[PDB]
């Protein structure tokens, strides 16, 4: 099976690529896991494959932590997304989101149902399983829980089954057979369990897949529009129908190569403790606990040596930055194209922890609109801050064609240097906000409310007549020849390669 | 003589440490100087020495470029600047910073007068030198003169002699004997300025020096207060009286060992054209001159074998920066510890092009104030905005004990996590503004009013009962004991100094 389409592949690739670390000596899920894990994403090292995890039992379960972080190179810094895609491990990020956004005008292509598949190697009825007694780690010393659901993919159907979403929400152990996650507006899982509870008759026929297809676990990252099924557009991005297997003790159906499956339902009415959790942000408020939305778990299905996959996430940099916001950051630049804004890119810089997306603007296009910071700010935020596709970004930064949007050096250069505070903002605070900033559920203000900004780093004559400036940089304040024969003789002077 | 008192001495020690390239082949100072300088500046190469400039004569003139900028490893980065200061190379910003402040409460250090210096080794009469024939660099390829003045000290004296101020301006040759340069409110020089043409009678007396004291051209960069001869501030830092000579051709002091000096006078009544120039914020606006006040060169005095400094300044990171954003950091902290505000810390953030100020606040104290962000916020922005000391800097950023000031990642983690837009934010409209910013004098609005804020990037605990939360980093979410047997066996598991 191909990397992008079996995890299991996957973890051999990271492994062909000199980006693993086994570690087959006993490493405790409590804690110790998560402090290497954490460790390596905070020095893009390489990601650690735990064999040998205290606790595990009857197959369940080995760890690969970081999945989804940064390289230390830049040449192929962003690899281990790459190999989520099929991609050169080579790739930018614009060709990474690119491929993302390239199902969004094919046709779906809709999954096959075989009739099994390495998922089914073994399992555990409900006398069998007690998810106290596996080893899901403790991933921050603080957390309310241990966090077994930080990288699988959540399975729910709308009542009516023409909607089947894919989506990663996080969930800790309850007890033996619960969960308990977070499902809140305006996310998918949220939105499908309202259908359920507005039906009212029954639970949430569920299942919850760890150690998917790295495929399908981006799009399970990334805002698709409402309505559309995750299977169909990784069929269409990945150029194949992916195969899934049914459930044993419901009709919903998991990619056939899934590492574990739990297979249960989410409540129509319970509710139990959950959080706190070390999260995207980087914080962690001891004590925060909260009503969660609460799985109940009926079977588990696993591969033989099952890998459970892990974000220890925080502070940069982890698949909460890498994932989560360049992923919005693509579907945002979508949906201003497709609003008829003249955005040619958007990226959420890590150095806003995500929080930001700049957005940079072809600013010809820009100019024969003939319009006005204001006018422009307030259509932009109008469109993203009203989107669920913003949901997670608090300020939207406007930059020319000359910036880089995916060079948050760049971003910052603009940002500071081209927008005026407050005169070339437009505050936002009758849109949803996101929570789990500190500064909204742990602020001065409505914790789902407000909070948002554009901040316009267009400066004036972009809107008219065109850029006015040089750059006072080596290249832009010197002339090609000069430039080069200073470069051609560097080393020569005596002044200080591309992979390293 | 020491390297913070000699510039000739500095320059010796800038290659004993390694940290000099001397070019002793035919550079132009038509941008190929500044073009290799702006390139060491970005990428923290060691300084260039120009000791063949096309177009020098008569021992007038080689180049230093980059004499205040970083060193590439993190251990001595800022060693440059600690060469100033008769420090070790490894001092840290703080460090710095509390020698650069520690004469504010010591009694100036008067300099001494001697009869002659090295700074008298040749000199040109009015008929003997032309400032268009001297080897000045065009050190922007938009920039509309020749900067001679990048790194020179300004000396000007009020009208009643009780004054003495050295500063650093910037100023370019107009014709054989004049220059044009900057003098704008709310500078000393422009204050003295306006002294002498209320008085009416004569222009002003002035003299330029270049290669100056190391320790006496950081004074020169720092906005100590209205009132305060620079020389007796220095000669109190340094435990030394500085040793000055009398200009030739007026009553003015200069150092005694000075590479170049130009005796004149500053007009009460005349003006030129003056800039464009490459600048601090990273721009030039190619065609913008305006007038700038013009200076009449009577005579030259220099050492054998002058070396004139040059700053071949803009985008990250070169003097103004390195020396600009921190001196006036400096003295901001200050200001607010000597009204109260419980403020440990200060720095401008290279990230903002050094257009932020972060200020770490104690929060002990903080909370027995038993205020509210929106207070202190506006008391805070009336101290520093309503100053001279804050003139350059449009965005305060107030944090926490736990971040450190000096990192920029770590204020840019806080302020993008803490501050809530606009709520948590106060705007200062009616304050002096600064128009280099493109934002201000290239920008929507006033250029000389307004722009600036105050961003609260205190949490709403920090100001009642104390810290609330833990970070999701390696440091805080594990045990000292976990955290060190994770680095202790870091290798080991297969993992990958400070000098490097
Ligand atoms: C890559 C990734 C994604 C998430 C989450 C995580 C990772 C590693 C963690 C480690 C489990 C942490 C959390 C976390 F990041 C939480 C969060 C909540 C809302 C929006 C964005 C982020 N989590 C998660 C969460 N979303 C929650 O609702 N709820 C969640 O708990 N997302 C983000 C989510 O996958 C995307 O927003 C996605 O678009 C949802 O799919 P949908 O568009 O089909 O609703
Ligand atoms: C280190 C340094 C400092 C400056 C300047 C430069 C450098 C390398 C350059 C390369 C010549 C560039 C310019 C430039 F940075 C301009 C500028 C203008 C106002 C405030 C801050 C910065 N320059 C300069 C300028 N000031 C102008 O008015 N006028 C100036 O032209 N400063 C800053 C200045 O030295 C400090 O603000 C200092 O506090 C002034 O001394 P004072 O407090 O005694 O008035
Ligand atoms: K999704
Ligand atoms: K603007
Ligand atoms: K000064
Ligand atoms: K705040
Ligand atoms: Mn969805
Ligand atoms: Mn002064």
């Amino acid at each position: 099976q191909p990397a992008h389409l079996c995890f299991r592949s996957f973890v051999e690739a990271l492994k062909v690529d000199n980006d693993l670390v086994e570690i087959n000596t006993p490493i405790d899920p409590n804690l110790e896991a998560a402090a290497i894990t954490r460790r390596v994403c905070e020095t893009n090292d390489k990601a650690p494959l735990f064999n040998n995890l205290i606790g595990m039992k009857n197959g369940l379960f080995r760890i690969l932590g970081a999945p989804g972080s940064l390289r230390k190179s830049s040449a192929d810094r962003y690899g281990r997304l790459a190999r989520h895609l099929a991609l050169p491990p080579t790739a930018s990020m614009r060709e990474i989101l690119d491929k993302m956004l390239s199902a969004s005008d094919m046709p779906p292509i809709p999954p096959t149902i075989v009739p099994t598949g390495p998922c089914k190697e073994n399992s555990l009825d409900d006398s069998e399983f007690d998810l106290t007694e596996l080893p899901v780690p403790l991933i921050h010393k603080s957390d309310g829980g241990k966090y077994i659901q930080t990288y699988g993919m959540h399975i729910v159907q709308s009542p009516d089954g023409t909607w089947t979403n894919w989506s990663i929400a996080r969930a800790m152990v309850h007890d033996k057979n619960h969960l308990t996650g977070l499902v809140i507006p305006p996310q998918h899982i949220w939105q499908i369990h309202q259908m359920w509870k507005k039906e009212g008759r029954s639970d949430v026929p569920w299942a919850l897949a760890f150690g998917v297809p790295p495929a399908a676990i981006m799009a399970s990252s990334m805002p698709i529009p409402d309505g559309v099924t995750e299977a169909g557009y990784v069929g269409a991005m990945t150029g194949s129908s992916l195969e899934l297997v049914k459930c044993d003790t419901n009709d919903l159906y998991v990619p056939a190569t899934s590492e574990i499956v739990l297979e249960g339902t989410l409540s129509i009415s319970e509710t139990g403790p959950e959080g706190p959790f070390g999260q995207m942000h980087g914080y962690i408020f001891p004590g925060d606990t909260h009503l969660g939305a609460k799985y109940k778990v009926n079977r588990i299905t696993y591969r033989n040596n099952a890998i459970m996959p892990m974000s220890s996430c925080g502070r940069l940099t982890d698949e909460t930055h890498t994932m989560i916001g360049s992923l919005a950051a693509a579907e945002i630049r979508k949906l201003c194209q497709q609003n008829d804004l003249p955005i040619t890119d958007a990226f959420a810089p890590f150095e806003s922890q995500v929080t930001w997306v700049a957005l940079r603007v072809d600013t010809e296009k820009l100019r024969a609109m003939k319009t006005t910071s204001e006018g422009f700010r307030k259509r932009v935020g109008d469109v993203v801050f009203n989107h669920k596709a913003g949901y997670t970004i608090h300020r939207l930064v406007l930059v020319g064609d000359d910036i880089d949007v995916y060079e948050g050096k760049d971003v910052l250069w603009a940002f500071s240097t081209r927008c005026r505070p407050g005169m070339d903002e437009t505050l936002f605070e009758d849109v949803r906000g996101f929570p789990l900033i500190p500064y909204m559920g742990h602020g001065n203000g409505p914790a789902h409310r407000g909070g948002k900004v554009v901040s316009d780093a267009l400066m004036p004559t972009e809107y008219t007549t065109g850029r006015n400036w040089e750059a006072a940089d080596f290249n832009q304040s010197y002339p090609e020849d000069l430039k080069q024969k200073v470069l051609d003789n560097w080393t020569k002077m005596g002044f200080s390669h591309h992979h390293h």
